[PDB]
């Protein structure tokens, strides 16, 4: 007869309609999200208590709805680029503790990165410092975050190339999403029609510059994507082994080397504009390319994430 208080929603809040503090059965209630940064999923927030004794919505739901946070935005809509101005890649992470690198955003939670830029500290049991809303990446004025857990792809092997070379880091507590912080859309199904050769992507990160140290401030880039077999042949000389650029893998750069992305940049996400949505997405990773930065006819090679989405929805669900 009495459902008792609702359960709290994150991200979002619990009003009571019928009145406060008014549980029994028929007791409306109303869950909703701060709708500017967040959207409620699953059911319409309208809850009603039933027989069964417990909470039911407009759709015969018993559970939460969820409020996802909206992803893609940016103000627009690294070797030879330009400064990022502020909000053109809220979904940009730098993550410390080994080497430079990088991620992005997904949700409030987790950051899609590169197995190869944070295997050496996970198998160190060691935390990563994870830092973003920040353009400078040596700044104290950051907003500060931590590794939960670190899920490294099953089938990347460390230094014995680059396939599967993906990885989810989740975050121990949410991140306030702002103007400032704001994750990145993963990739629907027909986003590879967004994806063709000589489409422009864009690469963004603290590396090398084509004066050969790291950037003081985010720099990024627009490279067109290139022909795969165009690029899997630009890779089939020493020191490269055999099957270097597999098909989980697609290439982006000027034959002429203009425009890349080097070390320093690894695990940042390489993404594309969805002009029908008018949302960004991440269609790449920063994986590996020539030593020597660009250099012509060596295109920077990223993770294919659109490959990745069952296992990137397999954890990110699961845990
Ligand atoms: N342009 C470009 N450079 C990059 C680097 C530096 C880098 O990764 N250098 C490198 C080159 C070759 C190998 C060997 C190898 C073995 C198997 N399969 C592929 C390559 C390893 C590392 C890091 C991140 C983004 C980059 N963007």
């Amino acid at each position: 007869v009495d459902c008792g208080p609702p359960d709290d929603l994150p991200s979002g809040r619990v009003e009571y309609i019928t009145g406060p503090g008014v549980t029994t059965y028929k007791a409306v209630i109303q869950y909703s999200c701060e709708e500017t940064f967040y959207t409620m999923k699953v059911n319409d927030g309208k809850y009603v208590c039933e027989a069964d004794g417990f909470w039911t919505s407009s759709k015969g739901e018993k559970s939460l709805p969820v409020c996802e946070p909206v992803c893609g935005l940016s103000a627009r809509t690294i070797y030879g680029g330009q400064k990022a101005k502020p909000g053109d890649f809220p979904w940009q992470v730098l993550i410390l503790g080994g080497t430079t690198a990088a991620g992005a955003l997904l949700y409030d939670n987790w950051v899609l990165t590169a197995a190869h830029a944070v295997y050496e500290q996970k198998h160190d049991a060691s935390a990563l410092d994870i830092r973003m809303g920040t353009l400078k990446r040596l700044s104290p004025h950051y907003t500060q975050a931590w590794s939960e857990a670190v899920f490294i792809h099953e089938g990347y092997t460390h230094d014995a190339g680059f396939d599967n070379d993906i990885a989810l880091i989740k975050l121990n507590n949410k991140v306030v999403i702002n103007s400032n912080i704001t994750p990145i859309c993963l990739p629907r199904k027909e986003a590879e029609s967004f994806m063709r050769t000589d489409d422009i992507g864009t690469a963004s990160g603290w590396g090398l510059t084509q004066r050969g140290f790291l950037a003081r401030n985010l720099m990024y880039v627009d490279i067109p994507i290139v022909d795969h077999q165009k690029c899997t042949a630009a890779y089939e000389k020493p020191p490269y082994p055999r099957g270097s650029v597999t098909a989980n893998m697609l290439c982006a750069g000027l034959e002429s080397g203009g425009k890349d992305s080097c070390r320093g940049d690894s695990g940042g996400a390489l993404v594309f504009l969805d002009s029908e949505t008018e949302r960004w997405f991440v269609g790449g990773i920063v994986s590996w390319g020539s030593m020597n930065c660009g250099e012509a006819g060596q295109y920077g090679v990223y993770t294919k994430v659109i490959n990745y989405i069952p296992w990137i929805e397999n954890i990110i669900s699961d845990f």
